[PDB]
């Protein structure tokens, strides 16, 4: 209803105003592009790729939290998200695979079997700690994934275009266009009570904070490869 709609609009605005990681100009990797080598930005993309993979499992944890609380409509919406990320609208090919295959075909950058870096491992541990809380908080963090999706994908398009000398592979271009050229919010609205809006907001905040910290740390990891110990 109106009060939850106000909250979700607010959280989207918060993200747009206050978070440089989701800015197409102020993201810390974008800010290092003048000085960065191909290898360094390829490293960022290898690490980045881990996150969409792992987010399917986190969405599963949120689905289970929703079921556990009797938020059945939300569990159903989350199942549809999982099905889509695992390929239900892209011929059975997961979104992760489209990205990974596209990076390999376009750049010769292998990302499958990438181990998380210190920063990425820290992100994944932090995120799990959020997805282990009560349903309202967990769904806030889950809504943060949805809210960050478009700004994130816009940054990824930029970095991938920066890396490519020519056109990007056509399947990868479709992956991007399908995302960039309401269901979760409306489902949660049916169950969430006003007394838990604060917990939903807290989960959202915690997730976007964790993701921002990761982008910052991953920019430092990338640039540090040419540092001479001093």
């Amino acid at each position: 209803g109106m009060e939850f709609n106000h909250l979700t609009k607010q959280l989207n605005q918060l993200l747009a105003q206050d978070y440089v990681a989701f800015s197409i100009t102020e993201n810390p990797v974008v800010q290092m592009l003048s000085q960065a080598s191909f290898a360094q930005i390829a490293y960022v993309m290898q690490q980045y790729s881990i996150f969409p993979k792992e987010l399917v499992g986190f969405t599963e944890l949120a689905r289970r939290k929703a079921l556990g609380a009797g938020w059945n409509g939300v569990a159903q919406e989350l199942q549809e998200n999982i099905d889509e990320e695992m390929g239900s609208t892209t011929g059975g090919i997961s979104h992760y695979t489209l990205l990974a295959d596209g990076l390999e075909e376009g750049l010769g950058v292998a990302v499958k079997n990438t181990m998380p870096s210190v920063a990425t491992s820290k992100l994944l541990r932090t995120v799990l700690s959020l997805f282990d809380r009560q349903v309202d908080y967990v769904l806030g963090a889950t809504y943060a994934i949805e809210a960050t999706s478009i700004p994130e994908l816009t940054l990824i398009v930029k970095l991938v275009e920066w890396l490519h000398e020519g056109a990007i592979p056509k399947d990868l271009q479709y992956f991007f266009s399908k995302h960039l050229d309401a269901g979760l919010r409306t489902s949660v609205a049916a169950y969430i009570q006003p007394e838990e809006f604060g917990e939903f907001a807290a989960g959202f905040r915690a997730m976007i904070d964790a993701m921002q910290v990761w982008w910052q740390e991953l920019a430092q990891e990338a640039i540090s490869s040419e540092v001479v110990l001093s």
